[PDB]
């Protein structure tokens, strides 16, 4: 997260860290046994780490659970990143409490101008790499579809939306992929891609979760 602030320990209780010997992507807990992340974060050997603040220190509240299976959307296109969503089923259910809690799926899509919270342990520098130990937060608005298509002509599909600042300086970045974009208490986006990080007129692009709620529900119901 570039231009963000320290969230504060366990203030984003649905945030998870996907780990394979190091943090490589974020994710969101949607119920005690499932996590939603980005399809491009897929790899085998994933351990889901819940209740984290400093990912390099066991401070208490952490729950490390192995993934039993990861389900990448069947129509995920790795060249366009269209349908960049994946569901991860945990080997055992997590113990939910005030520090580890799930976030709700939306019933309607969010409008331009909606203010959202983006969080993650990704790079905090736009020019270079500085990875934080604790969770960073960023408040950012959803941009109109015309400004998003004007910024990335021919690369935005109806399953994506832009959020951020066209002046540059505040954005999600590498290491934040798969993490949450929460607006009014509902999970509206998944950190997916962008051109560099916090560059002027190049806002971040997010997977539009409201287009996948029936898919998520039907997939969880059958697995
Ligand atoms: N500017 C952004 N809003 C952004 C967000 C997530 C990213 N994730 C990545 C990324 C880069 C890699 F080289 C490998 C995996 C990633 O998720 N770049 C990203 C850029
Ligand atoms: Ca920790």
């Amino acid at each position: 997260i570039v231009g963000g602030y320290t969230c504060g320990a366990n203030t984003v209780p649905y945030q998870v860290s996907l780990n394979s010997g190091y943090h490589f992507c974020g994710g969101s807990l949607i119920n005690s046994q499932w996590v939603v992340s980005a399809a491009h974060c897929y790899k085998s050997g994933i351990q889901v780490r819940l209740g984290e603040d400093n990912i390099n220190v066991v401070e208490g509240n952490e729950q490390f659970i192995s993934a039993s299976k990861s389900i990448v959307h069947p129509s995920y296109n790795s060249n366009t990143l269209n349908n960049d969503i994946m569901l991860i089923k945990l080997k055992s259910a997590a113990s939910l409490n005030s520090r580890v809690a799930s976030i709700s799926l939306p019933t309607s899509c969010a409008s331009a101008g909606t203010q959202c919270l983006i969080s993650g342990w990704g790079n905090t520098k736009s020019s270079g790499t500085s990875y934080p130990d604790v969770l960073k937060c960023l408040k950012a608005p959803i941009l109109s579809d015309s400004s998003c298509k004007s910024a990335y002509p021919g690369q935005i599909t109806s399953n994506m939306f832009c959020a951020g600042y066209l002046e540059g300086g505040k954005d999600s970045c590498q290491g934040d992929s798969g993490g949450p974009v929460v607006c009014s208490g509902k999970l509206q986006g998944i950190v997916s891609w962008g051109s560099g990080c916090a560059q002027k007129n190049k806002p971040g692009v997010y997977t539009k979760v409201c287009n996948y709620v029936s898919w998520i529900k039907q997939t969880i119901a059958s697995n």
